[PDB]
């Protein structure tokens, strides 16, 4: 239309984008600052990179480019590109991106009394310290900071404006607990220029139900049935090989749950302390397997049982275990020949008993180390993960 | 040619890219939009982006750009490149693409009578909610919304034209159902304007074939192998070798499962599901192989069999499975000699026949332990898998 | 120079670069294309794009830029960067890249009458489906669509040249069959305009030595190695542990093996059918050997042998598999004590004898098995690998 | 303001930004350098590439940018866009990104009186070489070198400022020493001209925490746990499935680490030297294992124990390791029957020690084995820990 | 200041970016291209792609940038920038980035007489083939090419000067061994226009500390180590899975090591010959394990032994191995139960003797397959080894 063109025509005469649009040099602009969050993408544990998806918001008065709607009828508003006008260099300081820019610029929406509004989407990959102390009960605080780069407070003075999540995604992995801000003034040495500012932190509640599903429960069926060998009899031959595969089944599991934390080192996470503590019981079952079986097959031609040991074994465990402990001259010669055989048999089964009371005292060990284990593991996985604050939280949250 | 030259030189005469080309300023333009969907590259299940080929579509009339073909013979369309006319601001809102405008800017081709032209190509990465709780056999609905950044409906009202599919290539990996759309108008608070768009939804369902051939059946080979330690003898020492063996070849099985689905934790997966019922499954079975070696190895000389137990196992199962249980003075002293002997022949054979009845009992406890763990394997993998929706569909089509 | 100086200052006099260079308007320009393979970089089975190294060819004869060579001596040619004279807009139809033009823009080589060259290098990534029917021993045809993007063939005429494949470097994976091409026309349906491309197919062929090397070989070593088992005696205890360690590491080769092939579903792949029958295989050895197992610790007091079973395989399968089966009141009371222990002796030996029976009946068994199991695994082996087409030539020419 | 308006319009009058803005032509330009490290990203190992965040700080003098503040009051400061001041072509020497320039250009702040200010943010990715010759203890020392691209010491002479740490955010994998730098001159062959610049070095330690509770303690546990072999009693047969399978979790574990350490061939690093003891130690290990028992099932009927091999080990060993080793015709055919049975049992029992001496034997090489083995393993991984520098300093920070 | 202000309008008067800056528009212009090698980041074996840190080096003379230092006093040297003045279109023609010209565009320094220097640096991707026939005692010859893109020989004749090395930075993994290079002219068909080029091609050496401690050692000691099953006695039931494990231990190694050659189909790796190898050995190793087996636990009953047989093994072998083998009715009743217990005992013991015989026959084979086993592995590991060509200068330098 002829009306809008001769607007346009004569808007940009004469216009500096270089020049702060204020009708007196010596007060500040205006200038108002707001969030539109739409999606968490990504929260990079091991680099410490939190990926997401904003529109920002801005908005200001300008005082060039005004007009009277009755010289031109029929056009409200106009539209200008990038370069044309002038617009506030607001920049995410905390930035990660190759790119420090990561704002796709759009037009910019103009009134007709020069109120101007800009919202220029991207995808933001800023830099948050991520603690893993409580994975995977944790709650992270990540931070967005937002100023101008080279204007003052008595040229540019931001305002804030409450976030805004209507349009938000939610995000099978995170839940969104919220997204605070608050204006803050940073003065100078020389000089009383306040410096405005605008931070948005990102609260955020990790969802356990993938985690608790994928690796608490297998890890603990694991270490459960690694206690079933002290209910194996020591005659079979498969003790060591049992307990020994159980190890090699926890150190796979071990090498598929590495590459999920990151490599930090200012706290031990609650997954390596509840790891470190199954392997440790794993590998001090097997320890008394060993001794169980070097009890079991001992020579009944050595040393005998030392009384200390067999009276607090024998007796007072099985007290405790209620457990019972099993139990002419022809003639002359052939004589002579019976009577050897019947003494070597005698001897025999004199050793056999000797031999059955030492199988006695593994068998009635192994209970014994049976019942510690279990208690030992029982308490040990119920306190770890029990110390994590938030726990009853999360899981009345991700399971119910 | 000189008639072409002097038509490039007369159009671009007093031309604002900036300005809408309309007759009257008051009256809205009408912009058509369509699509034409080529090939679904990538549908990324962790992060949620679906890469997809496209063609945009828009036409609309300009005002300005018209002339008489009598006065410029042989001429009869132009060509118009980036920043030279205007052309519309049509934008996916759900994008995922750190450069949020993904289209390769073309040409513009006009009419002789002002209509152009634009079909830009381009890659888009757009975001959508991703549903795995039929896994592998779900069925998505990703969305792509289309509308003017800036451009009101009193200004610029969007029309949909029907989604091309006429140049689709088939993908090996999703089978595409429909791309349907329709036309929406989304009043605002302040104003009357309406606010149109275009939104094209993509249903599109996975093909099953890949993960039935290489999850479902290894794993419940495995599953079913693993049931083969009830028919084998006590006698032989590999019962907890091979179940734990099975149990090993489980797990790494699962570490290489792990990397596929995403990190959801909104749902559990049917994979998962099932892949915790044969864990389980195998479990149990590790158990009750370990009490009927212990059942086997009794002592001959410990607690008698209780009446209770005898009754219901040797007598109930063995009429439930039909099996059957098998089954001077020198003449005086070699006299003695003799007597002990054979006395102690005798109390070895009880000895024997008392163990005998033992391993009767485990070899029967053995039969019933197989038969109800196969009924509960069999009965599990049916309903896990029968549960999912659309299950006779898949099997129809990815297998026929 | 002066001359030179003066010519670029003539030349560019009234020169728009958006105007088609011909004498009459109604009458096409012909321009003419053709290829310059270079090298074959990568070709992504999964995600199915095709990366190349190009050199386009363009040439076409223009109106406007011709002088005398006379008028300026010692000058024959000139160069026009980037956006200072037309060229045409041909693009891939069938492009992969994010940037959809991956051509590198390069200078305009001038004739001293009109005729113009072009050559921009850039890497292409197309997008080809890609068959794995027959992998490793596929043949797949790739093709590259060229053509303008808005005009016409009233307009522009492409013309095909032959491609070059002179500077062609070969790629150790691949072996480059040819690069045929032809001109084709697409009229429309309003309209009788041609609308001509060239479209370049690439057919290439995959080198097998590689896959042959490590997959092939290595499988089949392992399955012979696990048929060891029916030669393995019975009264050693690792017959089932060394079934399952073979089974275990086939799984470990199936978790090597399962990242190379894509998640296609519209055919099951070569690899994929030898191993299911490789698995198939083993598996059923394993069930086997479980029999055999049972067979030989059979209670000498259980059931007889059925008289079916015993001519079944003690007769008939010994004459096919040629082996033998092996084979004064005192002086009363000591003498009942020696005829007790004579009858005890002598059911002991009957026992053992038909103990030894049902050995030599797993023995016998053992070897049927075994051949059987032969047969069908190197019947099956032949018969997967053979079916393939040029299979034959295949290992002609990458192992002779 | 139209103040500022007048200055913007002034200011750029005869303004070329290829100008060096000296009052003399003949005399240097002052510009100071400095920096503000803010996050250590990414240390690369194996590409060795540092990614820091840096905030460049540049500042000197101008000679036509000045003004009068009396002439423009309300008007102090001045900013211009990149390409319209002339500014420094400071570039980091040693990069390692495909853009050389990884800096967001950003305005540049005018005085009053022609001081100027440049604070362009950016991600650098430097190439500084990466010593792991005693990882994970070790400490790098990466440089980055700043300078003019083109212009002299007589044009432009570079001053170092000291570097700003004070926004410098913590990293929970490397801890920040400090980052000196100094400024130094060189002279080239030709000319006396001098050539300014400005290098930082950084230092920083790892921190160990981690690596010494994921690699060394597991590792150590195992190789503990491999020792019990010696403790196993011989008549039960799980000695070499025990030592085979720790020798397993050790390759498992080494394939686990292998990923971590580059590829360099300079030094042995000291988690390969310590690897490669606890693997030589576990080999050693299982060799004794086999010696031993082919010790224990020595055939009774072979050679006899050489007089040097028995006063070397039963009475030697058994004095160090004070263990004690354990310990009427018809009548004359009976006659002789029962003689031939007694001589036949005779015979057996002498077998029977003759065996019980061989089993004593490797029963008392076994445990002087277990120490040797004990002691070497201890002292090599003290040792090897120990040698390295800085690790009491490490363990005091990172543990304490 | 205003001397070089005036210089700087006076340059680029009537200058035409686009016009070669020759006196003579007939003769060429002499350019002098040379290279500065920085750092060998990167060298692809799988994709064929070689990353280097380049600075270019060019030098021509300039015919219309010249003047008088005398009227300008104070200046020296001119700087321009990119799309001011003509410089050389000087491309890698055998490039493998996306962007083919990799070069950052820096400033032009300009003498006072016309000469110019150009010194862009870039990292550059090429892409030369890589050969792996000695992996890992390779060494290879990668190309760059350079040359001008449109410019001829009559126009533009490239001179080449020699490579510096003088601020190379040394590579942990490769060796430089120089960086030769040629000047080259290629005729064409129709014209005696010769075309130069400058090629620098570069030699560098692999270094083979990392692999030979990692792969080489612990696969030999591994191989080393499967051959204690000979010397372990068959009475002990771990023969088979001690092989197997070594076996599996191989396939681990086997799937650790798949992931760093290539997957070419030229020809067969060194390391693949020598995997090969000792896979192949331990299966025989397996089997001949297994045949020693079958051979102990042969049947006393069955048939016995073929004279051929036993005069090959017992007598020469034991000959060559040097091993010795080891070695008054009840009256008349009661005689006849003696007499038959005695028959039994003396059947019990030839039968026992039988067997004995055979198990000497199993323990003599054993050593003998050890002695040739050893042999083999020991001949096969030395052999491959020293096959490969300046092995000895590898283990030279590499390792002292
Ligand atoms: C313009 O360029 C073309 C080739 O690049 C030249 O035309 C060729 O000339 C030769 C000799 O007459 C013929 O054999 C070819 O058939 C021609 N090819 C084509 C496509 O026309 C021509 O020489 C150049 N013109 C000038 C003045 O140099
Ligand atoms: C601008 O502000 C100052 C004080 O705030 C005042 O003295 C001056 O008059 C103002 N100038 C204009 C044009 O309003």
């Amino acid at each position: 239309g002829e009306f809008q063109r001769k607007l346009y025509k004569e808007l940009v005469k004469n216009y500096n984008p270089l020049e702060r649009p204020v009708a007196n040099d010596s007060q500040p602009l205006t200038v108002y600052f707001s969030l539109s969050l739409l999606q968490i993408m990504d929260v990079d544990e091991k680099n410490q990179v939190l990926t997401t998806n904003i529109w920002l918001q801005m908005s200001w008065t300008d005082h060039y480019l005004q007009w009277n709607v009755s010289e031109y009828p029929g056009v409200k508003t106009v539209r200008f590109p990038d370069g044309q006008i002038w617009k506030p260099d607001i920049l995410l300081y905390n930035s990660a991106d190759e790119r420090f820019d990561a704002t796709f610029h759009t037009n910019v929406l103009v009134n007709s009394s020069g109120h101007c509004q800009y919202l220029p989407p991207g995808i933001f990959k800023s830099s948050c310290y991520i603690d893993v102390r409580w994975f995977p009960f944790d709650v992270q605080h990540c931070k967005l900071k937002f100023g101008s780069w080279s204007y003052g407070g008595w040229s540019l003075d931001l305002q804030m404006q409450e976030a805004d999540i209507s349009g938000y995604i939610p995000n099978g992995e995170w839940d969104l607990v919220g997204i605070p801000g608050k204006r803050s003034e940073r003065f100078y040495e020389c000089c009383k220029e306040p410096y405005p500012d605008v931070t948005f932190t990102v609260t955020m509640r990790r969802r356990t139900l993938y985690y608790g599903l994928n690796l608490l429960i297998p890890c603990v069926l694991i270490s459960a049935l690694a206690l079933l060998v002290f209910l194996l009899p020591a005659d079979s031959g498969e003790k060591i090989s049992l307990g020994i595969t159980v190890l090699l089944s926890l150190t796979v599991f071990m090498l598929l749950v590495a590459e999920i934390m990151p490599a930090t080192s200012d706290s031990v996470p609650l997954i390596a302390q509840y790891f470190a503590s199954t392997m440790i019981i794993v590998g001090l079952s097997v320890v008394v397997t060993v001794i169980v079986l070097q009890y079991h097959h001992h020579d009944p031609d050595g040393g005998k049982m030392p009384k200390w040991t067999r009276v607090i074994l024998l007796n007072w465990c099985a007290w405790f275990l209620r457990m019972k402990r099993p139990g002419d001259p022809d003639l002359a010669k052939i004589l002579e020949e019976v009577r050897y055989i019947a003494n070597r048999f005698r001897c025999q089964d004199e050793s056999e008993a000797v031999c059955s009371e030492w199988k006695f005292a593994a068998c009635v060990v192994d209970r014994l180390c049976l019942m510690a284990f279990s208690v030992f593991t029982i308490i040990c996985t119920i306190g770890i993960l029990m110390s994590a604050p938030n726990f009853v939280e999360a899981v009345s949250k991700d399971f119910a």
